[PDB]
């Protein structure tokens, strides 16, 4: 009759156990309340699937040649222009994007793997918006433009500027407007180990990692100012930023 496949975006789609005459597969999935159909040219529950929502939108469903990504997608009623495109990647993230009456994106949401996301919102033609990070705690608030992401956090005369590159890259800097060279901040970036020294009156204070685990920690230097003591501990609120930056 027909086999069950697990989808990813905790989905399902059920293929006929054999091919009809053309050699093709029939497919059926439920997405949500939305019964999906179609007919694909392989067997193990890839190919194309179509709907349309109660209010007449299309809605389409893509599952890749090997079942590593799916695509889920709502249109205008004439198929025409994209309303909204869920993808989840064969690592389990995912992109959820929301589109204008033009088919230009004006919202996306990024879930990594471990949860933690990147919201994207008022996004204008020129790829700028508004950007939130949504980490395990805490959130950090910015804008984005199509050079990169920068989230802010603001404590004393001091500023931290948390830097995504359009490429993914990270990068961290921190400016202090005390001058002050007994109280002012000054900060280092080393990209080799995503690490930002902090120095105060030429010793370095602190180390915050901002870890591939999209965390981040703190560790604070002896008062000698050249060996780190004690372990990093990891930042679990936004007031422990804060702390550190004072």
């Amino acid at each position: 009759n027909s086999v069950s496949v697990d989808l990813p975006g905790s989905m399902k789609v059920l293929v006929s156990k054999s091919s009809n005459a053309d050699g093709k597969y029939d497919l059926i999935a439920t997405v949500d309340a939305l019964e999906l159909s179609g007919t694909s040219d392989k067997n193990n529950g890839s190919g194309v699937l179509e709907g349309v929502k109660a209010d007449a939108s299309k809605v389409k469903l893509t599952i890749s040649d090997d079942l590593g990504q799916t695509t889920l997608e709502v249109f205008k009623s004439d198929g025409s222009t994209l309303v909204s495109k869920k993808v989840t990647s064969k690592d389990k993230s995912s992109t959820e994007e929301k589109f204008n009456e033009k088919g230009e994106v004006s919202e996306k949401i990024i879930t990594r793997a471990d949860g933690t996301r990147l919201e994207y919102t008022g996004i204008k033609s020129d790829g700028s918006g508004k950007a939130k990070e949504v980490l395990k705690g805490y959130v950090l608030e910015g804008t984005l433009t199509a050079e990169k992401t920068t989230l802010v956090v603001k404590e004393g005369t001091v500023t931290l500027s948390k830097n995504i590159s359009k490429s993914g890259a990270v990068s961290v800097e921190l400016n202090d407007t005390d001058s002050s060279a007994a109280t002012k901040k000054t900060a280092a970036w080393n990209s080799g180990t995503s690490t930002l020294t902090i120095t105060v009156n030429s010793k370095k204070t602190k180390d915050l990692v901002f870890t591939s685990s999209n965390t981040i920690t703190v560790q604070q230097y002896d008062s000698n100012g050249t060996s780190l003591e004690g372990s990093a501990v990891e930042i679990t609120k936004l007031d422990e930023i804060k702390n550190a930056l004072k």
